[PDB]
């Protein structure tokens, strides 16, 4: 019976047997309710891809708690160099650690570092199938609608988090879309609402997706389900 | 009622009441009809993916028109150290701009940006679906044969540009492919003779997407059609 | 009436009126019964991706069999650099040699090329479709289970290398999706086994594809098949 909360952007914290964090964009998050002090032990952060809205404080978690990073291949390389212990996957991989099992799923996006004025190569973009205990997580990270997301209609996903804030991302109508592609047993929309540029009608969303038949969870920052 | 013109390569430029150029790829290319100082007034420039022969001149253009160029956050980062206007975004990611909707695409290809000797990461190549007064024009910038294509097919294109030079691209095989994926009212052919490793039977792939229902124009450098 | 050879992890060796090798990791690769001098004349090289246990040992063998690499545009940018001889490609694209034509294929994976401590931008990774004397094999590259691969089934692909080892790429669950999607006549396991991260139960492959209609051949490295 973990605690799965949403901290706001993209951020997501399952609480269990361990503790795993999910892009933890947590200092200059403005939509964030806690700061780094306020985050339980970590175990493991999982980062979707590259982009400091998502790679966020993942060195400084890591390092405080000892942590270990699950990522792409060239994500851990660049994470390595400064000193954090990693573990490398790449796109529709798996792997089954103390906790469960996690899987790199296909995005469509990019996964640019950005260290000072240079953007380093951060391989390619995913999301997360996480299973843990019989029950599924997907986490989407950042990207369009891919007919990738067809795979995973069969996994019976429990929470499915999807991004709808357009522009870099999935708008509204693309993620209903994805939402009937995955047929996850509740969608929860994320990455909107954190700058303007990203505004998404939130509650439009959970009208449409719930037209299709699929229960849709709005959760401010720092509200949670079980699972 | 809009302008688009095909100038050769990849290069399509839209006249209406704004003007917008994708791909500008105008010195240096061999099949372009025109040069710098006979384009008109640009006000925005669309950047599929980071290879010189679609970049172009786009720090130029842009910077002799006050002009904001749109592409992935990567390519814009780097525009943006050239002292270019941006408007980033990323694959499937939608916005709308004063002219219409511009959305990013998926495609299948590469993204490097060569700057001096060295390979810069331009993010990932894409290619644009641009909605202007109700109308739908598809650029797919440099690509292989992808079933993301298939998700433009409930767009109802009015005109779509398939790459159809082979070896970097879709050859005119898989050319027609594409075009029966997307089912556009229109297609016309690009990407193919701007030299011989690109040669294509142009000819030949108007001959067999019509033989499949689809309407191909083949526009030569300097043609165009209304919209 | 070629020749093929598998030569453990990725790399496949095709011997015939030309000789091709594919992701030539002998170096340092623990499964490899051959060593370098142990090859044959090399007349072509083709690698599906930057990272080190695919590119492997192609800069020597090209330099010391005036061989040309075929690989994405980006790729090649980093071998000319190093005085290699290249054909450059992209993802989809297609070129006739004169051994037969081969085709780059989607993956979905990463492509960093690591120059000493750098990670350099390698383009996106791919697989290989190779026709020659009207016979296919494909050697998928690493890569998760994409929906791309569906477009391979109207090939009736002879012989297809697909990766087993998980992690990094498919497991033995995913590749059986994969080997039903592409319905090539036979299948053949690779890339697992070479270090313990990405061991794999290949006898269950075996068992598990045959029971979905697809004949699986497992070579150990040295083994061959003739087509
Ligand atoms: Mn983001
Ligand atoms: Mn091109
Ligand atoms: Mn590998
Ligand atoms: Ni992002
Ligand atoms: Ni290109
Ligand atoms: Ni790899």
């Amino acid at each position: 019976g973990m605690k799965v909360t949403f901290l706001g952007h993209a951020v997501v914290l399952i609480e269990g047997k361990k503790n795993i964090i999910i892009d933890p964009f947590i200092s200059g998050n403005p939509v964030c309710p806690v700061k780094l002090e306020g985050l339980p032990k970590i175990d493991y952060i999982l980062v979707t891809h590259g982009h400091g809205d998502h790679l966020g404080d993942a060195v400084e978690i890591a390092k405080k708690n000892d942590a270990t990073v699950i990522s792409n291949y060239e994500i851990c390389h660049y994470l390595g160099k400064k000193g954090v212990k990693t573990h490398a996957m790449h796109i529709g991989g798996s792997y089954l650690f103390d906790f469960g099992r996690v899987k790199m799923t296909p995005a469509v996006h990019g996964s640019g570092i950005l260290d000072g004025d240079s953007m380093i190569y951060g391989g390619n973009p995913s999301g997360f199938l996480i299973t843990i205990e019989g029950k599924k997580i997907y986490h989407a990270g950042d990207t369009g609608l891919t007919r990738e997301m067809e795979l995973l209609a069969e996994e019976n996903v429990d929470v499915a988090f999807l991004p709808i804030g357009g522009n870099f991302v999935m708008d509204v109508e693309d993620a209903v879309r994805a939402a009937v592609m995955i047929k996850p047993k509740k969608v929860v929309p994320m990455h909107y609402g954190t700058w303007e540029l990203i505004f998404a009608d939130v509650e439009l969303f959970k009208k449409k997706v719930e037209e299709k038949g699929v229960e849709c969870v709005i959760l401010e920052p720092g509200e949670s389900l079980e699972l």
